[PDB]
Protein backbone atom coordinates (compact mmCIF):
# COMPACT_ATOMS: atom_id res chain seq x y z
CA UNK A 1 0.00 0.00 0.00
CA UNK A 2 0.89 3.66 -0.20
CA UNK A 3 -0.47 7.02 0.92
CA UNK A 4 -0.02 10.58 -0.30
CA UNK A 5 -1.30 13.72 1.42
CA UNK A 6 -0.77 17.40 0.86
CA UNK A 7 0.69 19.40 3.73
CA UNK A 8 -0.11 23.11 3.97
CA UNK A 9 1.60 25.96 5.86
CA UNK A 10 -0.56 27.29 8.72
CA UNK A 11 0.40 30.91 8.06
CA UNK A 12 2.41 33.22 5.81
CA UNK A 13 5.65 32.41 7.64
CA UNK A 14 5.50 28.60 7.36
CA UNK A 15 5.44 28.39 11.16
CA UNK A 16 4.14 24.83 10.86
CA UNK A 17 2.40 22.59 8.35
CA UNK A 18 -0.94 20.80 8.66
CA UNK A 19 -2.00 17.61 6.92
CA UNK A 20 -5.56 16.29 6.87
CA UNK A 21 -6.05 12.97 8.68
CA UNK A 22 -9.20 10.83 8.69
CA UNK A 23 -10.06 9.36 12.12
CA UNK A 24 -12.91 7.02 12.93
CA UNK A 25 -16.04 5.75 11.21
CA UNK A 26 -17.60 7.74 9.65
CA UNK A 27 -14.40 9.69 9.08
CA UNK A 28 -13.68 12.75 11.21
CA UNK A 29 -11.06 14.82 9.39
CA UNK A 30 -8.61 16.71 11.59
CA UNK A 31 -5.65 18.79 10.46
CA UNK A 32 -2.58 17.44 12.23
CA UNK A 33 1.00 18.63 12.54
CA UNK A 34 3.18 15.77 11.30
CA UNK A 35 6.13 15.73 13.68
CA UNK A 36 9.23 13.63 13.00
CA UNK A 37 10.53 14.78 16.39
CA UNK A 38 7.86 13.06 18.52
CA UNK A 39 5.91 9.82 18.62
CA UNK A 40 2.38 10.48 19.85
CA UNK A 41 -0.71 10.92 17.68
CA UNK A 42 -2.86 13.19 19.82
CA UNK A 43 -5.93 15.23 19.05
CA UNK A 44 -8.20 17.90 20.37
CA UNK A 45 -11.35 16.06 21.34
CA UNK A 46 -14.77 16.10 22.95
CA UNK A 47 -12.88 15.38 26.20
CA UNK A 48 -10.65 18.47 26.00
CA UNK A 49 -11.30 21.02 28.76
CA UNK A 50 -13.75 23.39 27.10
CA UNK A 51 -11.89 26.58 28.04
CA UNK A 52 -8.82 25.15 26.27
CA UNK A 53 -10.53 24.70 22.89
CA UNK A 54 -10.62 27.78 20.63
CA UNK A 55 -11.53 27.03 17.03
CA UNK A 56 -9.89 23.61 16.60
CA UNK A 57 -11.76 20.70 15.07
CA UNK A 58 -12.31 17.98 17.66
CA UNK A 59 -12.39 14.21 17.52
CA UNK A 60 -15.49 12.79 19.20
CA UNK A 61 -14.87 9.09 19.82
CA UNK A 62 -18.50 8.45 20.85
CA UNK A 63 -19.51 9.25 17.25
CA UNK A 64 -17.09 6.69 15.80
CA UNK A 65 -18.33 3.12 15.51
CA UNK A 66 -14.75 1.83 15.39
CA UNK A 67 -13.43 3.73 18.43
CA UNK A 68 -12.56 1.69 21.50
CA UNK A 69 -11.29 3.05 24.80
CA UNK A 70 -7.83 1.68 25.50
CA UNK A 71 -8.60 0.82 29.08
CA UNK A 72 -6.33 2.34 31.71
CA UNK A 73 -4.07 4.10 29.21
CA UNK A 74 -3.00 7.69 29.71
CA UNK A 75 -0.49 9.96 28.03
CA UNK A 76 1.34 13.18 28.83
CA UNK A 77 3.89 14.97 26.68
CA UNK A 78 6.05 18.07 26.90
CA UNK A 79 7.73 19.49 23.82
CA UNK A 80 11.02 21.33 23.41
CA UNK A 81 9.17 24.63 23.10
CA UNK A 82 7.63 24.27 26.57
CA UNK A 83 4.17 23.31 25.35
CA UNK A 84 2.37 20.21 26.66
CA UNK A 85 -0.79 18.11 26.54
CA UNK A 86 -2.22 15.00 28.21
CA UNK A 87 -5.24 12.72 28.28
CA UNK A 88 -6.52 9.22 27.65
CA UNK A 89 -6.39 6.87 24.68
CA UNK A 90 -8.66 5.26 22.13
CA UNK A 91 -7.85 2.90 19.30
CA UNK A 92 -9.53 3.73 16.01
CA UNK A 93 -9.09 3.64 12.25
CA UNK A 94 -6.75 6.34 10.93
CA UNK A 95 -6.12 7.14 7.28
CA UNK A 96 -3.59 9.50 5.73
CA UNK A 97 -3.79 10.20 2.03
CA UNK A 98 -5.49 6.88 1.26
CA UNK A 99 -3.32 4.74 3.57
CA UNK A 100 -5.36 3.15 6.37
CA UNK A 101 -4.26 1.78 9.75
CA UNK A 102 -6.75 -0.05 11.95
CA UNK A 103 -6.25 -0.10 15.71
CA UNK A 104 -4.15 3.08 15.78
CA UNK A 105 -3.71 4.65 19.21
CA UNK A 106 -5.45 8.02 19.07
CA UNK A 107 -4.52 10.00 22.14
CA UNK A 108 -7.42 12.18 23.20
CA UNK A 109 -6.46 15.42 24.94
CA UNK A 110 -8.10 16.23 28.23
CA UNK A 111 -5.69 19.14 28.75
CA UNK A 112 -3.57 21.23 26.37
CA UNK A 113 -1.23 24.12 27.14
CA UNK A 114 -1.98 27.67 26.05
CA UNK A 115 0.21 27.55 22.94
CA UNK A 116 -2.03 24.80 21.52
CA UNK A 117 -5.28 26.55 22.45
CA UNK A 118 -4.06 29.76 20.85
CA UNK A 119 -3.34 28.05 17.54
CA UNK A 120 -6.71 27.45 15.94
CA UNK A 121 -5.20 25.81 12.86
CA UNK A 122 -3.62 22.74 14.51
CA UNK A 123 -6.03 20.04 15.66
CA UNK A 124 -3.29 17.80 17.07
CA UNK A 125 0.02 16.13 16.26
CA UNK A 126 0.92 12.97 14.38
CA UNK A 127 4.30 11.76 15.60
CA UNK A 128 6.72 10.15 13.17
CA UNK A 129 9.81 9.65 15.34
CA UNK A 130 10.54 6.17 16.73
CA UNK A 131 7.90 4.46 18.84
CA UNK A 132 10.32 4.22 21.78
CA UNK A 133 9.44 7.89 22.47
CA UNK A 134 5.69 7.28 22.66
CA UNK A 135 4.34 8.48 26.02
CA UNK A 136 1.36 6.17 26.50
CA UNK A 137 1.37 4.41 29.86
CA UNK A 138 1.34 1.67 31.03
CA UNK A 139 1.51 0.15 27.53
CA UNK A 140 3.55 2.15 25.03
CA UNK A 141 1.89 2.53 21.63
CA UNK A 142 3.20 2.49 18.07
CA UNK A 143 3.26 5.42 15.65
CA UNK A 144 1.12 5.52 12.54
CA UNK A 145 4.20 4.81 10.42
CA UNK A 146 5.24 1.88 12.63
CA UNK A 147 1.75 0.38 12.33
CA UNK A 148 1.62 0.92 8.54
CA UNK A 149 5.17 -0.21 7.79
CA UNK A 150 4.66 -3.91 7.09
CA UNK A 151 1.85 -3.11 4.64
CA UNK A 152 3.74 -0.41 2.74
CA UNK A 153 5.28 -1.14 -0.66
CA UNK A 154 8.57 0.14 0.81
CA UNK A 155 9.12 0.93 4.52
CA UNK A 156 9.62 4.67 4.01
CA UNK A 157 7.91 8.01 4.18
CA UNK A 158 9.01 11.24 2.55
CA UNK A 159 8.67 14.89 3.51
CA UNK A 160 8.51 17.49 0.74
CA UNK A 161 7.72 20.73 2.51
CA UNK A 162 7.01 23.87 0.52
CA UNK A 163 8.37 27.37 0.96
CA UNK A 164 5.32 29.57 1.35
CA UNK A 165 3.41 26.85 -0.53
CA UNK A 166 1.87 23.41 0.02
CA UNK A 167 3.96 20.25 -0.13
CA UNK A 168 3.54 16.53 0.29
CA UNK A 169 3.96 13.64 2.72
CA UNK A 170 4.17 10.26 0.96
CA UNK A 171 4.09 6.87 2.61
CA UNK A 172 5.45 3.69 1.07
CA UNK A 173 7.10 5.06 -2.07
CA UNK A 174 9.64 7.56 -3.35
CA UNK A 175 8.26 9.95 -5.98
CA UNK A 176 11.20 10.17 -8.38
CA UNK A 177 9.62 13.22 -10.08
CA UNK A 178 9.69 15.26 -6.86
CA UNK A 179 13.42 16.02 -6.69
CA UNK A 180 16.39 16.85 -8.88
CA UNK A 181 19.65 14.92 -9.09
CA UNK A 182 20.15 12.00 -6.72
CA UNK A 183 19.13 11.24 -3.16
CA UNK A 184 22.12 11.03 -0.79
CA UNK A 185 21.55 8.71 2.13
CA UNK A 186 23.21 9.08 5.50
CA UNK A 187 23.33 7.03 8.70
CA UNK A 188 20.78 7.42 11.49
CA UNK A 189 21.16 6.78 15.20
CA UNK A 190 17.91 5.77 16.88
CA UNK A 191 19.45 5.78 20.40
CA UNK A 192 17.52 8.89 21.50
CA UNK A 193 14.37 7.92 19.56
CA UNK A 194 14.89 10.59 16.90
CA UNK A 195 15.89 10.67 13.24
CA UNK A 196 19.39 11.65 14.35
CA UNK A 197 22.15 12.07 11.79
CA UNK A 198 25.45 13.89 11.21
CA UNK A 199 25.78 16.68 8.70
CA UNK A 200 29.22 16.96 7.11
CA UNK A 201 29.44 20.76 7.34
CA UNK A 202 28.19 24.10 6.11
CA UNK A 203 28.73 27.20 4.02
CA UNK A 204 27.40 30.73 4.37
CA UNK A 205 26.34 32.34 1.11
CA UNK A 206 29.00 31.94 -1.57
CA UNK A 207 31.63 31.24 1.10
CA UNK A 208 33.86 28.20 1.29
CA UNK A 209 32.44 24.99 2.71
CA UNK A 210 33.58 24.15 6.23
CA UNK A 211 33.92 20.42 6.80
CA UNK A 212 32.77 19.69 10.31
CA UNK A 213 30.48 17.08 11.88
CA UNK A 214 27.15 18.43 13.10
CA UNK A 215 24.98 15.89 14.92
CA UNK A 216 21.32 16.78 14.79
CA UNK A 217 17.75 15.62 14.27
CA UNK A 218 15.49 15.87 11.25
CA UNK A 219 12.42 17.43 12.84
CA UNK A 220 9.42 18.46 10.77
CA UNK A 221 7.69 19.68 13.94
CA UNK A 222 10.26 22.40 14.63
CA UNK A 223 10.00 25.61 12.61
CA UNK A 224 13.60 26.81 12.59
CA UNK A 225 17.15 25.55 12.07
CA UNK A 226 19.03 25.29 15.37
CA UNK A 227 22.79 24.85 15.09
CA UNK A 228 25.93 25.34 17.22
CA UNK A 229 26.63 28.90 18.31
CA UNK A 230 29.83 29.03 16.26
CA UNK A 231 27.97 28.19 13.04
CA UNK A 232 25.10 30.57 13.78
CA UNK A 233 27.47 33.44 14.59
CA UNK A 234 29.32 32.87 11.31
CA UNK A 235 26.01 33.07 9.42
CA UNK A 236 24.68 36.26 11.04
CA UNK A 237 28.07 37.99 10.81
CA UNK A 238 27.33 38.20 7.06
CA UNK A 239 24.16 40.24 7.64
CA UNK A 240 24.77 43.93 8.38
CA UNK A 241 23.11 44.95 11.64
CA UNK A 242 22.19 41.43 12.75
CA UNK A 243 22.58 40.73 16.45
CA UNK A 244 21.56 38.28 19.10
CA UNK A 245 18.88 39.81 21.28
CA UNK A 246 18.40 38.28 24.73
CA UNK A 247 15.12 40.21 25.08
CA UNK A 248 13.66 38.87 21.84
CA UNK A 249 15.15 35.41 22.34
CA UNK A 250 17.54 35.03 19.43
CA UNK A 251 19.13 36.57 16.38
CA UNK A 252 17.29 39.45 14.79
CA UNK A 253 18.20 41.40 11.68
CA UNK A 254 17.10 44.56 9.89
CA UNK A 255 14.06 43.76 7.79
CA UNK A 256 15.76 45.77 4.99
CA UNK A 257 18.51 43.13 4.69
CA UNK A 258 19.00 40.67 1.89
CA UNK A 259 19.90 37.37 3.58
CA UNK A 260 22.62 35.03 2.32
CA UNK A 261 21.90 31.39 1.64
CA UNK A 262 23.01 28.66 4.02
CA UNK A 263 24.34 25.32 2.77
CA UNK A 264 24.50 22.12 4.80
CA UNK A 265 26.32 18.92 3.90
CA UNK A 266 24.83 15.47 3.54
CA UNK A 267 27.78 13.21 2.91
CA UNK A 268 29.49 14.68 -0.14
CA UNK A 269 26.22 16.34 -1.23
CA UNK A 270 25.05 19.86 -0.45
CA UNK A 271 21.59 21.26 0.32
CA UNK A 272 21.22 25.01 -0.22
CA UNK A 273 18.72 26.95 1.88
CA UNK A 274 17.93 30.20 0.05
CA UNK A 275 18.26 33.37 2.06
CA UNK A 276 14.58 34.16 1.89
CA UNK A 277 13.80 30.89 3.75
CA UNK A 278 15.65 32.33 6.76
CA UNK A 279 13.38 35.41 7.08
CA UNK A 280 10.67 35.02 9.75
CA UNK A 281 9.42 38.55 9.54
CA UNK A 282 8.93 41.37 12.02
CA UNK A 283 9.44 40.49 15.68
CA UNK A 284 6.15 42.29 16.38
CA UNK A 285 3.64 43.83 14.02
CA UNK A 286 5.07 46.93 12.35
CA UNK A 287 8.63 46.41 13.59
CA UNK A 288 11.63 46.81 11.27
CA UNK A 289 13.50 44.18 13.26
CA UNK A 290 13.00 40.72 11.75
CA UNK A 291 13.42 37.31 13.37
CA UNK A 292 16.06 34.96 12.02
CA UNK A 293 15.38 31.43 10.84
CA UNK A 294 18.78 30.12 11.94
CA UNK A 295 19.25 30.17 15.71
CA UNK A 296 21.64 28.77 18.28
CA UNK A 297 20.99 25.30 19.72
CA UNK A 298 23.08 26.13 22.79
CA UNK A 299 21.06 25.04 25.79
CA UNK A 300 18.67 22.92 23.72
CA UNK A 301 21.16 20.10 24.04
CA UNK A 302 20.76 19.00 20.44
CA UNK A 303 20.96 20.52 16.97
CA UNK A 304 17.66 20.59 15.09
CA UNK A 305 17.23 20.49 11.33
CA UNK A 306 13.71 21.90 11.43
CA UNK A 307 11.46 23.14 8.64
CA UNK A 308 13.84 25.90 7.49
CA UNK A 309 16.33 23.20 6.50
CA UNK A 310 13.99 20.40 5.52
CA UNK A 311 11.87 22.50 3.17
CA UNK A 312 14.97 23.09 1.02
CA UNK A 313 15.09 19.33 0.34
CA UNK A 314 13.18 16.23 -0.58
CA UNK A 315 13.69 14.10 2.53
CA UNK A 316 13.42 10.32 2.81
CA UNK A 317 12.76 8.79 6.21
CA UNK A 318 13.83 5.20 5.55
CA UNK A 319 12.39 2.89 8.19
CA UNK A 320 14.12 -0.28 7.03
CA UNK A 321 15.61 -2.58 9.67
CA UNK A 322 18.56 -0.21 9.80
CA UNK A 323 16.99 3.22 9.35
CA UNK A 324 18.65 5.91 7.22
CA UNK A 325 17.83 9.43 6.02
CA UNK A 326 17.97 10.60 2.43
CA UNK A 327 18.23 14.16 1.12
CA UNK A 328 17.87 15.47 -2.43
CA UNK A 329 17.71 18.97 -3.85
CA UNK A 330 14.43 19.90 -5.55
Amino acid sequence: STGSATTTPIDSLDDAYITPVQIGTPAQTLNLDFDTGSSDLWVFSSETTASEVDGQTIYTPSKSTTAKLLSGATWSISYGDGSSSSGDVYTDTVSVGGLTVTGQAVESAKKVSSSFTEDSTIDGLLGLAFSTLNTVSPTQQKTFFDNAKASLDSPVFTADLGYHAPGTYNFGFIDTTAYTGSITYTAVSTKQGFWEWTSTGYAVGSGTFKSTSIDGIADTGTTLLYLPATVVSAYWAQVSGAKSSSSVGGYVFPCSATLPSFTFGVGSARIVIPGDYIDFGPISTGSSSCFGGIQSSAGIGINIFGDVALKAAFVVFNGATTPTLGFASK
